[PDB]
């Protein structure tokens, strides 16, 4: 399954509750909810310049880091963070918005994970050539006009749409535990079976 299991989680979303009401809020989602359940303290560190917090499921000790900045900082976040770490991109996983997929929906990825999008590539570009990088897909965009999508990605959802993104998050957040306990492949065929309809 996994040679080396993940010692750095990174999660993209709009920062701060003013604009986390809206719906590219999936990275961010998914890290407070891992605060809450360990109970543990999500760290402010200018290190990075973010809030990162290390929490131990199972056996595996989740270090889980949130940016201030989601386009420049993001990836300059996760360029210090995976340097000290000394963290490998097999042991690196992102928790990253996602218009690409519907509400309610999850998917794992494991190699080409990158879009038109700095805080999304320059994670690649800030750490060298890495190819080999992990990463999660957050479905938050729902399918309408496609060419009026950009009015969804990162347009207020509400609670009733919002729960199918809750619903994503709550088995997004329990399905590392089975990644690191019986394989990733396991929690990836729970991952993308979880869908909202």
């Amino acid at each position: 399954m996994v040679s080396q299991p993940i010692k750095l989680l990174v999660g993209l979303a709009n920062p701060g509750p003013e604009y986390a009401k809206t719906r590219h809020n999936a990275g961010a989602w998914v890290v407070e909810e891992l605060a809450r359940i360990h109970n543990v303290t999500l760290k402010n560190e200018p290190k990075f310049f973010g809030l990162t917090g290390r929490l131990l499921i199972n056996s595996q000790e989740l270090r889980v880091l949130i940016p201030t900045t989601f386009m420049n900082l993001s990836g300059k976040a996760i360029a210090a963070l995976a340097n000290f770490y000394q963290i490998k991109p097999e042991e690196i996983m992102v928790a990253h918005d996602e218009l690409d997929l519907p509400p309610g929906v999850a998917k794992f990825k494991q190699g080409g994970g990158h879009g038109g999008h700095n805080g999304l590539k320059d994670t690649i570009s800030k750490l060298g050539n890495n190819k080999e990088f992990y990463r999660l897909r957050l479905g938050i965009g729902h399918p309408g006009h496609k060419d009026k999508v950009a009015g969804y990605v990162l347009g207020k959802a509400p609670a009733k749409e919002q729960e199918c993104l809750d619903a994503a998050v709550d088995e997004s957040v329990r399905c590392l535990e089975i990644l690191m306990k019986d394989g990733l492949t396991k929690a990836q065929n729970r991952l993308h079976t979880f869908k909202a309809e």
